[PDB]
């Protein structure tokens, strides 16, 4: 178990745009497309990522392409964080899978609202942070993931996905 087969897990793989959870326009690993309501939008988005007139269809080599791309971005995204690396660098490999994972999902954006949970997390406070992180849209939206994430950070093991 590493980083790519959790997010396969949590994202599936679809080689058509689709709409993810959010209704938003969306194609391969979760990779977003764009948050507007048009579909030609959306079309032209992919087209421009992948680097052809897909006509919003991608083969399964695009799509991990794509993925590659945005798991490396999310890191990079944690790193640049001054407030993100100093969590990240604290904890050992597989909470930091936690981490890139949230961060893959909501954007740098959306994990920064996670102030507090990332505050116990740092301090190694586990039990606690669980329970601040489920009181959040995020676990009410998406709670089974929710779920596999925060008890990856609980446990510090993969067995909410084996
Ligand atoms: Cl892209
Ligand atoms: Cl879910």
């Amino acid at each position: 178990m590493n980083i790519f087969e959790m997010l396969r897990i949590d994202e599936g793989l679809r080689l058509k745009i689709y709409k993810d959870t959010e209704g938003y326009y969306t194609i391969g690993i979760g990779h977003l497309l764009t948050k507007s309501p048009s579909l030609n939008a959306a079309k032209s988005e992919l087209d421009k990522a992948i680097g052809r007139n897909t006509n919003g269809v991608i083969t399964k080599d695009e799509a991990e392409k794509l993925f590659n791309q945005d798991v490396d971005a999310a890191v990079r995204g944690i790193l640049r964080n001054a407030k993100m690396k100093p969590v990240y660098d604290s904890m050992d490999a597989v909470r930091r899978a936690a981490m890139i994972n949230m961060v893959f999902q909501m954007g740098e954006t959306g994990v920064a609202g996670f102030t507090n949970s990332m505050r116990m997390m740092q301090q190694k406070r586990w039990d606690e942070a669980a329970v601040n992180m489920a009181k959040s849209r995020w676990y009410n939206q998406t709670p089974n993931r929710a779920k596999r994430v925060i008890t990856t950070f609980r446990t510090g093991t993969w067995d909410a996905y084996k």
